Order: structure tokens, then sequence, then C-alpha cells
């Protein structure tokens, strides 16, 4: 019914000092589970890649240890100008500032009604009883180029499409060098990464909005998850604090620098690579001052494509820690509902 088509957090969000009750999170499950301390600093040495010296064996060493601690690592020296990183933002918040009749016109609810993934909107509304996040987003499939809609793109501002056509060409380039890395450092040949990915590779846009929140206690900007597919490369407007880690069950402020991105795992590289670096689950806290924008350039395998451990990771004292799945059918189960507590990629494991 009418719970199925919720109406945008920036709307619901104007104006209130109470969270509506559809985002308030059980006491147990709220960030700080009930206190105001949502996460703990992360220990140092924090996981920081030098893309323009990872060829190096220092570099690749730092590469190695954030990928095994965390998952993920902020990466300097990445070649996307701060003019391009800042116009591609900018062309977000454009968009996100437009009342919501405009918006809609690119609305992910099929006539207003049937979600999609494309589109601006919210994830699904699985049941009545979902607790849901406290953001919007407007979600593209960028390639492969013959998968697109240009239909739910924006066209205004009229930039809107050449800048991400052109960030998502240096997000590219970044994916690529991190997954030469990680065939190099795993002894499985520089190509091995990206030739699983495969021709047809996924990359999918996601332009995040988190309204300001009266009572982020309270609430998720968006809740404990992992990505789904090999790798996400992640650009937060301005820095604004909010993304948080987990490791060993304890959460950790994810921390900033500027003209910085953001490269962590996800579950397709966490079977490819057997386990030996696992996809983070990550989540983002609001804040009651200031709206916060992210844009999360997905890149998935080719969904046609067998998840398996890399057979150069096998061996008499190295088993198979994953069973193997088509790509297209682990992101199909994605889509599946799960238990509370419970994360899909456990359900693969050997
Ligand atoms: O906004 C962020 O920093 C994280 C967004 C994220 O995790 C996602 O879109 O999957
Ligand atoms: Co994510």
């Amino acid at each position: 019914e009418s719970w199925r088509v919720p109406t945008p957090v920036q709307e619901l969000a104007a104006g209130v000092v109470e969270p509506p009750t559809q985002f308030v999170l059980q006491e147990q499950d709220r960030p700080g589970s009930g206190t105001l301390l949502f996460a703990t600093d992360m220990p140092e040495p924090i996981p920081v890649v030098d893309l323009s010296r990872l060829a190096a064996a220092d570099e690749a060493s730092k590469l190695r240890s954030a990928l095994e601690t965390w998952g993920l690592f902020l990466v300097t020296k990445h070649g996307i100008e701060a003019s391009l990183m800042d116009d591609v933002m900018a062309a977000s918040r454009d968009f996100f500032y437009q009342p919501l009749e405009a918006k809609q016109e690119y609305s992910n609810l099929i006539g207003g009604k049937r979600f999609q993934m494309e589109g601006y909107g919210n994830d699904m509304v699985k049941s009545k009883d979902q607790i849901l996040d406290w953001q919007d987003r407007l979600q593209l499939r960028v390639e492969p180029q013959d998968e697109r809609n240009l239909a739910y793109w924006p066209k205004h501002p009229d930039s809107f499409r050449d800048l991400l056509e052109k960030y998502a060409s240096k997000t590219k380039i970044v994916r690529n060098k991190v997954l030469r890395a990680m065939g190099k450092t795993l002894e499985l040949g520089e190509d091995y990464f990206i030739s699983q990915i495969g021709d047809r590779a996924s990359a999918i846009a996601r332009f995040n909005y988190y309204p300001p929140c009266p009572r982020p206690d309270l609430v998720f900007g968006i809740k404990p998850h992992s990505d789904g597919g090999a790798v996400t490369i992640l650009l937060v407007d301005k820095d604004v604090g909010g993304l948080q880690v987990q490791k060993d069950g304890v959460w950790y402020t994810v921390p900033s620098m500027p003209h910085t991105l953001l490269v962590n795992l996800g579950d397709s590289m966490e079977i490819m690579n057997n386990g030996i670096f696992k996809s983070p689950v990550h989540r983002v806290v609001t804040n009651a001052e200031k709206e916060r924008l992210s844009l999360a350039m997905f890149y998935g395998v080719e969904g046609q494509r067998v998840l398996e451990p890399a057979l150069g990771l096998l061996g008499e004292e190295r088993p198979a820690r994953y069973r193997k799945i088509m790509a297209s059918d682990y992101i199909i189960g994605l889509r599946q509902g799960i238990a509370e507590g419970q994360r899909f990629i456990e359900t693969l494991k050997i």
C-alpha cells in the first residue's frame, strides 16, 4: 500500500524536530546504541595510499595492509582534478536543490508507484515495518554504455551528463590501478581482476543526499551494509563527516583528508580473492547542522562471470573459503529479504 511509495526524506525532513516514526531505530540498533557516542577514532596508521606511487614497494605494502585490516583506504594523488570533483558534486547539489516535482521527472518509481533501481528517489521499501534510511539518492547505470537509459539522467544543470561521464572515466582509471596492484600483491598477475570483471563490467553512479536530522542518534543516513560489486570509488563533498566502518564488531570513523577519494572492496571481490581481503561493512550517520552529499561509483563484475576463489590462491593448505556463483545471481540474491543481523556473503562461505 502507501508505505511502498516513500516521499523523499529531503521533503519529510524539512522543519521537523522529531524524526518521523518510520526512520527510528530500535534502541539497541542505534548509532551509540542509545547514547550520543556513535563511533571510535580509527587507530593509526590510518589506511592511506598514494596512487601515483603505487608501483613502489613501500606503497604496495600500505595498500596490502589497508585491505587486510580495513578492506578500504583513502587515496591521494589519484589523478582527478579538484575542479572536476567540485563540479560533479556541484551538479549533484544543484539537482537536489530543485523542487520536488522537477526531481521526480527522473523518479525511480515507475508511474509514481513501482520501485526500480535507476532514477531519483529511495531504496526499495519491501515491508511496512522496514525502518527507512535518512537519505535520498539518484542512481544511474553508467557502464556498459549500451545499458544506459539517458531518460533518467538530469537535464538540468545541462552539464550534468558531461560531468558524470568525465568523472566516471577518471574513477575507472583509479579502479584499474587499484585492481592491478591487488593482482600483483596476490601474485595472480596484474591483469587478473581486470579480466575477471570483463568487457561488460558494470559501473553504477549513486548520488547520495543526506538531509540534516534533528536526532542523529535515532536513525541511519545509510544503514550498515557492504557493497555487492568488486570495488567502490567514493567522493564525499567537502569531506563532511558521517561515514563509519565496522571491524570486529566495533564502529570506527572513516577519516577525511582534503581532495581524496575512498576506495572500498565489495562482496564480489571478497569471493574472487578467497577472503584474503574482505568486503567492509559501512554506514553513514546523519548530523543536525548540515546536509551531506556523496557520490559512489560502484564497479561490478559482468553478470555471466562465475565468481570463484582465484585458482592461484588455492592449494593443499589453502582451501577454498567461498562457493562459486554467477555474478548476476549474486546480485539477485542481494535483493532478497534477509533475517535481522545476517549478511548474504556469509551464505556463500564454506
Ligand atoms: O555516503 C557515503 O559516504 C557512503 C555511501 C555508500 O556506502 C553507498 O552508497 O553504498
Ligand atoms: Co556503500
